[PDB]
Formats: structure tokens, C-alpha cells, sequence
């Protein structure tokens, strides 16, 4: 559950570190 809280855009899950994945807006979560 390791992912901070940050706003950056996203083409796939596995583009954002951590635990993080791709939500609807097409940025991390």
C-alpha cells in the first residue's frame, strides 16, 4: 500500500513507482 499521495500523469500502472497504479484521470494514485 506504499504510495504517497502525488499528482503526477500515467499511460499505464506500472509507469508510477511504488505500489502506485493508473487511475481514471490517467495519473497516479
Amino acid at each position: 500500500r506504499v504510495c504517497p499521495r502525488i499528482l503526477m500523469e500515467c499511460k499505464k500502472d506500472s509507469d508510477c513507482l511504488a505500489e502506485c497504479v493508473c487511475l481514471e484521470h490517467g495519473y497516479c494514485g
